């Protein structure tokens, strides 16, 4: 083993305790661990070996589906592979589950000491310690050995799922081409990412499917034999509780599709915020955008908070149903005129605890895990049925030749087809113009068959798409592609390839290994490289697809002009181009129109506390968690006092010689039953109103924050890191932290009511349960620091398998073409072993904690019944029973609490990742005190004086010092290199970021006022116009204080209404997604519209024009000149006639005002630098501008 399991050596003890397979927790609680540390696989799980194990199976089932002419199934093909090694965890099963219904027998006769207790005895006693030792032993089955089993159950699965992996993978190369036009990967992710990870979750409950009545019966025959049939009453209601348990499932389901709509607007809402920031920013639309998400999130909470409520209720249910179930047996078994013995309640009461999660729990979840993967099931056969290409496989020669793509009424791909090609040769293909006409080679290739038709090919077929393609590894590894690294020839052809002199720019450094899905290599090296593969491959025949022209170059010209048309001519090679000045050398071409060969012949042819106190605090008020625990215990409180009165009142019951008290002591009971179920109902509703009450809070404080963010906090954050928090984050605080949260706290009670009853009847218990709190908290510190970093190695070596997969399905017909078929499955076996190993770990060392724990839940029923023999003088008769009863639960819930515990401290992760935006730096105000007068822009005079502006705080300065004056409805243009001219004066004159220097408005300085009191001022029509998704209306004026007809007089300012009165809202037009239904140019319109609409003083417009229809270009002038004159107008020159109508340019490169002159003036002067810009247009039009400038001086 390149990696040595501890499996192999761990002796028939070892697997019990999870003993042995121990030292990489030394190794993990000093380091973080690696993707070597992590033993190699059993070799039996290995990806190759189990896919040859079921395909064998399947392949029988295949077999019998032909010869008794029926559909094969699938999951009697897995059965049959399976069956004979599944059946042994079976037996496990039934000895497993038997024992949890006979400990009650035993804990019976272990309390029926009690009830006839003698001091002057010691074989009762001796009797007694026989019944308290098989009734550890029987503990020992569950807590122990069941840690061994149940890991080997969750290996059925996993080793299921690999092997199916295995077959999909194999399944998928073989795939027809016609069948993967009736699929995408997609379908295949679905399937391999999500729909056969349904296979681990169906193993571990698949006995259930059986066990479960069984266990229900014999509990039901112990009731009988017990309570006579006094039971049936109590068992109804358990029963009532599937149905019922079934019908919240449709509810909550509903509500989440309920939901689902929502979120998608909100988030798809966000999403054009976080991409439009900067332009709604400067829009100062942030009003719009803040109503809508909140009335959305109104909209939306409301379902989510009533959703809660109505699990909420659920939830009270898996806590009390044992009080109702137990309160109305007992009940029955009083009237019906038994008196109550502590025995018999105690037995019937850990009965029902014992069957309740069978059938309230484990076997509803059973027949639902099943359905999901029965349904599965039959799609991955459905895909193992579809058609597959046949694997029957110097020269080609092909005649007569007349397939389609597809036998379809197509117009036939190919007519009349006949050549021949001997080695020495370069054939070459002509069509029309990027046809699709060289999937010939896919004929040539097999890819395609003939439906009539004589085809010959001997030797290696060489393919290359026009798509780029990359396998997995290194470019070299991708180079190589199987084949060993031949030094000689690889660096003739990477010489040839003239790649090494660009690899050196590309990888920076020869053994480079290509970044994740092929991100290193330019698309157009790397369509070199697939070429570089042909070559490298050395192939006998080579199929060339129509090459990327744009690589046209001396490098193309070392790969076509020599190595294709002199070396490669070895043996046979076909090129489909256009490149007719390579293919005027061609020895022949076959030519194709509208599906004939109309010709043929040669071309001469042609987490920290903080988390917690602010999360909650977010919620209601901090006095309500007073209040709230109250609620908390108080259950708790009614819940155990239940149990303690019933034992109390059969102590009363042992006093008697008469009656007891029927309609005192049943009245009091009944009392607990009401008070225990409604504080759990009452507990749960509360815990989830705090809760979801505070997502309601974290979000709003925290969106408030995004939009009073300045723009650059978007220039750092990635737009998906920020929206995966309003996607996601915010996700789990609406889902899933409220509900995993109130479980926890639902169940840390019950362990303290265990615990605390079991020292409130046996006092000395108090001492052993601090080293056992100890060794448990260091267990829990030194797993979980462990365990965090397994499931990130799991949660990393996934993601291959399917990327992998989706790289390889894309690379489908050149892998076929080069049979790689054992390398790519290498690879994919590779993989999936990788990711085995990971999962290997996360089984078995979550399980080593588990059995690691639950030994310790083990000592303490353990020194529960021991301890009640060693005080036998003490304990009162019912009172043994209480705490028994209460000790032989704990086996189950003590390891799903600390489960969630972890679970919980892991989500708790998102609140601190809410947290985080909820205090981020903020612009200054939106409204100052002081206050610009509403005649303010009517001066529309812009004054800069030492203007300093750097794009972030102490960054490169790009304005520097710069002052000027803007008079009053003057007209200037503004140039110079980009990031210099244009971003640097849009962000300073709207505050973007606080300028240095000063710029003052009217004589009014623009730090003096509110930011919306400023920016509704001045209008801004950017390069890229955004349009959001909704009406025009609000595209125009979400305000609403624009009436229809001035909005049509905007859109017959452009010519739009022409071409959006006919849409059905008119106005109220909801739009499509950005509007991509209108042109570009129209979008430019619409900011038009809006400056038409906002009337400002003052227009600063970027570069709009730069690709804009002339006719449309000039129809944008012809409005800005038209309707601005008397406004003052900034333009930014993607070129200089754009604005060599300005009165004025300011020239803003190196970040100084390199000129501010009359423009003529400027070319005037044969120095000016704007005659050296102008000297870049090399031409005449120079004199055309210079006239054109002249002219604003006539007059
Ligand atoms: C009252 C507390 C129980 C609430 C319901 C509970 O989650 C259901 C089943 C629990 C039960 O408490 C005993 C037990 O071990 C079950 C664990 C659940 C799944 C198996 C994996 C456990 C694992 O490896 O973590």
């Amino acid at each position: 083993e390149v990696k040595p399991n501890p499996l192999q050596d761990a002796n028939l003890c070892s697997r019990v305790f999870f003993w042995w397979l121990n030292p990489l927790f030394k190794i993990g609680h000093k380091r973080r661990l690696e993707e070597d540390d992590m033993y190699s696989v059993l070799p039996e799980d290995r990806s190759q070996h189990l896919g040859e194990e079921l395909q064998g199976f399947w392949d029988k089932e295949v077999l019998r589906a032909e010869n008794d002419a029926q559909k094969p199934s699938l999951t009697r093909a897995i059965i049959k592979c399976y069956w004979k090694s599944y059946l042994v965890l079976g037996i496990f099963t039934l000895i497993e589950e038997s024992a949890k219904v006979i400990q009650p027998i035993f804990l019976g006769k272990i309390i029926n000491y009690f009830e006839n207790y003698d001091p002057m005895d010691s074989v009762a006693l001796n009797t007694a310690y026989a019944y308290a030792t098989v009734l550890t032993f029987c503990t020992l089955i569950l807590a122990i050995l069941h840690h061994l089993y149940f890991y080997h159950v969750q290996c059925a699965g996993m080793r299921l799922r690999v092997a199916m992996c295995h077959m999909i993978y194999r399944k998928a190369l073989r795939l027809s081409n016609m069948a993967m036009g009736k699929t995408t990967t997609g379908q295949i992710v679905n399937l391999l990412s999500n729909d056969v990870n349904k296979f681990d979750q169906v193993t571990v409950f698949l006995h259930f499917l059986w066990a479960g009545p069984l266990q229900a019966i014999a509990v039901t025959a112990l009731l009988w034999m017990e309570i006579g049939i006094s039971c049936l009453a109590g068992m109804a209601v358990l029963i009532i509780l599937l149905p019922l348990q079934s019908c919240f499932g449709k509810l909550f389901s509903s509500l989440r599709s309920k939901t689902a709509t929502f979120t998608d607007a909100r988030i798809r809402t966000m999403n054009e915020v976080i991409t439009g920031i900067r332009i709604i920013k400067m829009y100062a639309w942030e009003k719009s955008f803040s109503n809508l998400i909140t009335n959305l999130r109104k909209k939306e909470i409301s379902k989510i908070l009533r959703s809660s409520c109505l699990r909420g209720m659920n939830l009270a249910s898996f806590f009390s149903a044992s009080k109702i179930i137990v309160f109305v047996t007992f009940t029955t078994y009083v009237l019906l005129g038994s008196v109550i013995t502590a025995s018999r309640v105690f037995v019937a009461v850990t009965l029902y605890g014992a069957v309740r999660l069978t059938v309230t729990l484990f076997f509803p979840s059973a027949i639902e895990r099943v359905s999901e993967a029965i349904v599965s099931i039959r799609r991955i056969q459905t895909f193992l049925l579809l058609d597959e290409i046949s694997q029957r496989n110097k020269m080609v020669h092909v005649q007569d030749f007349t397939a389609f793509w597809d036998k379809a009424s197509e117009t036939p791909t190919l007519q009349g087809l006949s050549f021949t090609v001997r080695p020495g040769e370069l054939l070459a293909v002509v069509g029309p113009v990027g046809a699709g006409k060289s999937s010939l080679l896919s004929a040539v290739l097999g890819e395609l068959a003939p439906s009539h038709g004589l085809v010959s090919v001997h030797g290696r077929i060489a393919y290359v798409s026009q798509q780029p393609w990359v396998f997995s590894g290194t470019l070299r590894s991708n180079i190589l592609f199987g084949k060993k690294y031949e030094k000689e020839r690889y660096e003739k052809v990477i010489k040839a390839c003239a790649l090494k002199k660009d690899l050196q720019l590309l990888e920076d450094g020869d053994l480079t290994v290509i970044g994740d899905r092929g991100t290193t290599l330019s698309g157009g090296q790397k369509a070199r490289v697939n070429l570089a593969r042909a070559v490298y491959q050395d192939a006998d025949i080579y199929l060339l697809d129509d090459p990327l022209s744009a690589v046209d170059a001396e490098v193309s010209r070392h790969l076509f002009e020599l190595c294709i048309c002199q070396i490669l001519h070895e043996k046979i090679t076909i090129l489909v181009t256009h490149q007719l000045q390579y293919l005027k050398a061609a020895s022949q071409i076959l030519i194709l129109k509208d599906g004939k060969m109309v010709q043929k012949g040669t071309y001469t042819e042609f987490v920290g506390f903080q988390a917690y106190k602010n999360y909650f605090r977010a919620g209601a008020h901090w006095i309500v968690f007073i209040f709230l625990i109250l609620l908390n215990t108080a259950a708790q409180v009614a819940y155990v006092l239940q149990d303690w009165w019933l034992s109390y009142w059969a102590n009363k019951q042992s006093m008697l010689n008469e009656k007891l008290d029927l309609n005192w002591y049943l009245g009091i009971y009944s009392g607990l039953t009401v008070a225990t179920v409604l504080f759990g109902i009452a507990r749960s509703l509360l815990v989830f109103y705090v809760l979801v009450n505070s997502s309601q809070t974290l979000h709003n404080k925290m969106f408030e924050s995004i939009l009073k963010a300045p723009v650059l906090f978007f220039d750092r954050n990635p737009i998906g890191r920020i929206l995966n928090r309003f996607s996601k984050d915010i996700g789990h605080l609406d889902d899933l932290l409220p509900l995993t949260f109130l479980d926890f706290i639902q169940t840390l009670l019950q362990v303290v009511g265990v615990v605390s009853v079991a020292v409130a009847v046996i006092p000395w218990i108090a001492i052993p349960l601090v080293p056992l709190g100890i060794i448990f908290i260091f267990l829990r510190r030194y797993f979980l620091e462990t365990s965090r970093d397994v499931k990130r190695l799991e949660s990393t070596t996934r993601s291959p398998v399917f990327s992998h997969l989706s790289s390889s399905l894309q690379g489908l017909w050149t892998i076929r073409a080069y049979k790689a078929e054992e390398r790519c499955q290498e690879l994919f076996d590779a993989h999936q072993d990788l990711h085995s190993e990971a999962w290997f770990l996360f089984l078995t060392t979550s399980r080593w904690f588990a059995v690691r724990l639950d030994a310790i839940c083990a000592m303490f029923v353990i020194i529960v019944a021991f301890g009640s023999l060693i005080l036998a003088k003490t304990l009162d008769a019912g009172q043994v029973g209480l705490a028994l009863s209460y000790a032989l639960t704990l086996m189950g819930m003590f390891q799903w609490c600390v489960r969630q515990s972890a679970e919980v401290e892991n989500m708790m992760i998102s609140v601190e990742r809410v947290i985080e935006y909820t205090d981020l730096e903020k612009e200054a105000p939106w409204e100052y005190q002081k206050r610009p007068p509403p005649a303010w822009p009517h001066e529309g005079v812009i004054i800069f004086d030492n203007v300093n502006f750097m794009y972030s705080p102490g960054g490169p300065l790009v304005l520097k010092h710069l002052t000027a004056l803007i008079k009053s409805q003057e007209k200037v243009g503004i140039v110079g290199r980009t990031g210099a001219g244009k971003s640097s004066l849009i962000s300073a004159l709207f505050r973007l970021s606080e300028p240095e220097g000063k710029i003052w408005i009217d004589k009014i300085l623009t730090t003096e006022i509110g930011l919306h009191d400023l920016r509704k001022k001045m209008s801004i029509i950017p390069q890229e116009p955004v349009l959001f998704t909704g009406t025009m209306r609000k595209n125009l004026d979400p305000f609403n204080e624009h009436t229809d007809e001035e909005l049509w007089n905007a859109l017959q300012e452009v010519q739009l209404k022409e071409t959006i009165e006919d849409l059905p809202g008119k106005m109220d037009t909801e739009l499509a997604e950005s509007g991509s239904n209108f042109s570009v140019g129209q979008r430019q319109l619409v900011c038009l519209a809006r400056a038409i609409l906002r009337k400002n003083q003052i227009l600063i417009i970027d570069e709009a024009t730069a690709n804009v229809d002339p006719r449309t270009d000039e129809l944008i002038q012809k409005k800005i000149r038209e309707k601005f004159a008397h406004c003052t107008v900034l333009t930014i020159a993607h070129r200089l006639n754009t604005i060599i109508d300005s009165d004025k340019i300011m020239v803003l490169d190196s970040g100084r005002l390199k000129e501010y002159d009359e423009p003529y003036v400027l070319l005037q002067n044969k120095e000016s630098l704007f005659y050296k810009m102008v000297q870049q247009l090399g031409k005449a039009e120079a004199a055309a501008l210079t006239e054109t400038a002249k002219q604003v001086y006539f007059k």
